[PDB]
């Protein structure tokens, strides 16, 4: 059970202070010892992998299952699920912060970003189709991605602050991030 | 002298930590009592507010000497300050950071910002012909400044952990950002 609690620790910890986050604060907050750590991870960037697939994991699972098969306009179909984006970082602000440091982080493995993009095939198709080809591209995909992320936190953030107009930020969210993102 | 060194410390302490950055550390790294913070600013308040136009005066003299005064497109002139604002996040990291969260705090108050206006009349009157009217409204002036800055600070990141490609990132960035937030 231990494996489970260096997760949400490191979790926790990535989310206040990005890939920098020491593994000594980590063990000791999930309540084991940093050489255990160790054990679970033979190294640091091993944990970072792990931790980015199971918090990937959950956020497509989330999506999933909020996904509706009869939206049909492929705007419509790309807003919904910023939308469940936005109220899962909402729902999880520390894991949405760690994802966002970790995605972004240039540590994740070729397999690794392999693996999270075959999680939710159909969605990964989806954005494709619409997403701006040099947003593809292997030099630039990694920027689109932050591009997106970035808009997607300060969505989540003013939205969190100020929830009277959440659902305005999150809509005025989408369509800046579709300008930003899609093609004519 | 210690007014100014209350000021480089506060702008360390807000660029580590966020608006929230301890007043009692801030003093320290003055070399002076905590008091002595209180006599040069009312209260942690005003120092936010008084910083800000400190590091906005930084930043606009830095993109006032780069205007070259005789550019017309509007679209083009946007690009120099978005362009400005970027090397001068690149060459004063801290300061970026600092502006950054001071920006979206919700304590400036109006004054502050009217102040801002003020130190450079062509930014204001050039945001006043490109920027979606939606985001020049008061419910939702903070919230396309939060989108401009987030997505500044990503071209920013890009662009100092990959050099190589820095302009590729400051040009598709600003392209990014001028979909997101202008008219059609
Ligand atoms: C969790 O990480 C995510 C999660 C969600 C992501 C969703 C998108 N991108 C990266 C992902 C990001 O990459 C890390 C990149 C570009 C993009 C363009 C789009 C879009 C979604 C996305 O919808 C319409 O056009
Ligand atoms: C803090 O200082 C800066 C630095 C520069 C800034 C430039 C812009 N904004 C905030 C400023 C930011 O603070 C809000 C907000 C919105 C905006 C829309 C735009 C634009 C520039 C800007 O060009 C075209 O559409």
């Amino acid at each position: 059970d231990k494996k489970q609690a260096l997760l949400e620790a490191a979790t926790q910890a990535i989310a206040q202070s990005g890939i920098a986050a020491s593994t000594a604060v980590i063990a000791r907050n999930a309540g084991v010892a940093e050489g255990t750590l160790f054990r679970y991870f033979a190294t640091k960037d091993e944990l970072i992998n792990t931790l980015y697939l199971h918090l990937k994991q959950d956020l497509c699972q989330s999506m999933i299952m909020e996904l509706d098969r009869s939206i049909t306009d492929a705007k419509m179909m790309t807003r919904f699920i910023w939308n469940s984006y936005i109220s899962w970082g909402l729902n999880h602000p520390a894991r949405h912060r760690a994802i966002r440091q970790l995605a972004v982080s240039e540590k994740l493995t070729k397999e690794t970003e392999q693996r999270a993009d075959d999680m939710f095939p159909e969605l990964r198709d989806l954005c494709h189709r619409s997403v701006l080809m040099v947003f593809m591209s292997d030099e630039y995909r990694a920027f689109g991605d932050g591009l997106f992320l970035a808009l997607a936190e300060t969505t989540m953030d003013f939205a969190a602050r100020d929830p009277a107009r959440a659902g305005e930020y999150i809509a005025l969210g989408f369509e800046a991030m579709w300008r930003a993102l899609t093609r004519e």
